[PDB]
């Protein structure tokens, strides 16, 4: 799997396209997708996360993302792509859409700034932070699934050398049952 350093290069120069799934989890990620082949999955995770039209609304419509806990949802990415051991692979969804790939430079500027912002304020990301051991991409359109509801890919890197493998797992259980903090 890519080491840390070449998932920094691809995601700077933008070859998102080359951060790919291992084969085999390529033959797993084909499976479910044979399972999915019948469902609208926009539809389906709004439903799993409580974001469809029929639920309440604890909304003001112009909220901005990342402002209320219940704007967002950080999940384990069940069919990560091939990583070196100790990076993490999480996906945050988010009701509002952050336009990160705008052809308006000062639009994307913003956008990017706004997630970093977000990921930057997180207690629980600190000393990963302060390591440069956070990640994050979008995939861009020609490359995503769910296009109807805003996804990032966090990435978050446990070297080895410096947690045991039982180590993050405790600490991602930790991050996704607390949650993200909101950033107003
Ligand atoms: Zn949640």
């Amino acid at each position: 799997g890519w080491k840390w350093e070449q998932i920094k290069e691809i995601i700077e120069s933008g070859e998102l396209a080359r951060l790919k799934r291992s084969r085999q989890m390529t033959d797993k990620y084909h499976e479910h997708k044979k399972r999915t082949a019948g469902l609208d999955m926009n539809q389906y995770v709004l439903q799993k996360l409580g974001w469809s039209l029929d639920e309440p609304q604890l909304e003001n419509a112009a909220a901005k993302a990342f402002s209320s806990s219940t704007l967002y949802a950080v999940r384990a990415n069940d069919f990560p792509y091939n990583f070196e051991p100790g990076v993490v692979h999480l996906v945050l969804w988010s009701k509002v859409a952050l336009p990160v790939h705008s052809p308006d430079k000062a639009v994307r500027e913003a956008a990017r700034a706004r997630m970093n912002a977000f990921l930057q304020a997180q207690p629980l990301l600190r000393p990963l932070l302060s390591s440069g051991h956070v990640a994050w991409f979008v995939n861009y359109p020609e490359l995503q699934s769910v296009a109807r509801i805003f996804h990032a890919h966090v990435l978050l890197f446990f070297p080895r050398e410096r947690y045991s493998a039982e180590q993050v797992k405790t600490t991602v259980d930790d991050i996704l049952s607390h949650g993200f903090e909101p950033l107003a």
